[PDB]
Parts: structure tokens; C-alpha cells; sequence
RNA sequence: UCGAAGUAUUCCGCGUACGUU
RNA sequence: CGUACGCGGAAUACUUCGAUU
């Protein structure tokens, strides 16, 4: 009841709002790079603001209602790649949904959307091994595809 | 429309999972049906006793807004096996089943497959079908292409 | 991009009931 | 596996509103 309650949900959403360290543990190893409503309105420059070159894209890792979030920048490049394919890995979920697991198996998630698609993997709390390595390969392609 | 009952054609696409069918209703999918009966299903889990190891077959869904299909494809995890499922659809029978339910006005389009108790669902607006089709039929291979 | 409200869907988890039409 | 509801969430599409003078 503790673990999983409305009181930990409303940390997960607050913790993206943080520099490099929330009050909680998160999933994430990145920092979030969200644009401001300004930086973003001015992505009107010379092509539509959502479709072909966005300024990056956007993920969730979900453990029951104990939600995480991050916009990362993606510059299609091989370097940028590197950079946001580390955002999370096998240990930093697993670390952080032992914070949240246990007991009675939820529902958990990774979603991901990018260039106006969106991809999702959903299963069981006891099937979350399978789900993180799908989640990279998914968003590795997801990032590739042109 | 859609017309002019707008619900009426989201119940035909269901029925189409049982039916030829039947109907007329074009589909997305290129195979049949294989949904295993009551007692097959019942059975299945006999063999090697598990809840998720080895599964019978998956389950994936192609929806045009309110237009749901779906299909349930047995699968043993054989290289023959996974030539045939992956013919399930292919990039013209999608687009010429979206062709069918899909007008100016962009709506929410999907695809969903469950396999090993794990699903994975790839959605956008209907003016990104092109992409979610090259990014769901591969989402949909490396899917069945891993182990526990 | 952030937040809120609504509408139409999709998906996962848990629980209940009914099943070779 | 199929069907119907219940609960808790996620995702997409569309509409509206708000966002350092």
C-alpha cells in the first residue's frame, strides 16, 4: 500500500522536474533536457515543428501507477544515439523497480515516441527481464529508422 | 460516416476474426484465424505444466480508428514457422485495408501483439501509417525472435 | 514542450461471471 | 483461448483552455 501509492506516483512525475537527482530513485541515468515553451515555439524555423526533425523524443518507464518521464534531445547522429541509448539500462530499471515491486505482480511499461510514432511494451512486474530487453532494441530502432 | 452507422463497421471488422468474411469487409490480415478452442487451450497447458513457456501462439490487432482486427496465429518458434506468421500482413494489405476506413481527417491508428506475456503496440496518427508499418512488421520480428 | 478538461479508441495488470454456437 | 462487466494505469487520435511583460 506504502510501495505503489499515490504518494510515491506524484514523486515519479515531480522527479523529472529535477537537475541531476530527485528526492526519489528513478529508472533514468540522464537528465531530463525538456525544452522551454519559447525554445520549442521557436522551432518553427524553417520546417513544421513536429514531424520530420524534432527537437528530440520522449519516454516512460511505468511500474504499476509509479510513473518516470524524460524528454531527451536526439540529433540523429551516431553520436547523439550513444548518448541517448544510455539515458537507462538493464540494472538502473531493475534497481528501481525493486522500489516499487514485490508482493502482488502489477503492470508495468515503456513507452516511447519519436517522429510522431509511438511504441509501448507492457507485461507483467515478473516479466519485466523480457520487457527492458525488448525496450532497447525497440527504441534503438525507433531512433534508426529514416 | 461511417457510414451511415459509424458502429456498424467497427462490428463487422470484429466479426471478420471468425467469419471469411463473408460480409466483404476488407481485411489487413492475408491469414485465417487460429484461435484454439476451450479445450484446446485447456490442454496446451498440460504438456509442459507453465503459464507463459511455451505458448501455443500470439495475438495481434490492426486498428483504422474504431476499426479493430485481429488475429491469433499459432507459432512453434521454427524458422517455417516464422516465415509463414510474418506473412500475416504485409505493408499493401495494411494500406489497402486503411485505404478503406480512413478519410482526410487524421485519426488513431495502432498495432498490438502479445507474445510470452509480453506486448508491444505501435501507434500514431493515420498520416504515419507508412512508418508504423516498417516499424511494426520488424517490432513484430524481433518479438519472436528471442528467448527466456 | 509543460499543465488541465473532454471525446473516441488501443494496451497491460488485478478481480468476477459465463463458454466447443 | 472466447465473451461480458469491475478496478487501477499506460498509449494514441481529435477538440477546447492555460503557460514568466
Amino acid at each position: 500500500r506504502a510501495i505503489q501509492g499515490n504518494d510515491t506516483r506524484e514523486q515519479a512525475n515531480g522527479e523529472r522536474w529535477d537537475g541531476g537527482s530527485g528526492g526519489i530513485t528513478s529508472p533514468f541515468k540522464l537528465p531530463d533536457e525538456s525544452p522551454s515553451w519559447t525554445e520549442w515555439r521557436l522551432y518553427n524555423d524553417e520546417t513544421n515543428s513536429n514531424q520530420d526533425n524534432p527537437l528530440g523524443f520522449k519516454e516512460s518507464w511505468g511500474f504499476g501507477k509509479v510513473v518516470f518521464k524524460r524528454y531527451l534531445r536526439y540529433d540523429r547522429t551516431e553520436a547523439s544515439l550513444h548518448r541517448v541509448l544510455g539515458s537507462w539500462t538493464g540494472d538502473s530499471v531493475n534497481y528501481a523497480a525493486s522500489r516499487f515491486l514485490g508482493a502482488n505482480q502489477v503492470g508495468c511499461t515503456y513507452s516511447i515516441r519519436f517522429r510522431g510514432v509511438s511504441v509501448t511494451i507492457s507485461g507483467g512486474s515478473r516479466t519485466l527481464q523480457h520487457l527492458c530487453e525488448m525496450a532497447i532494441r525497440s527504441k534503438q530502432e525507433l531512433l534508426q529508422l529514416t
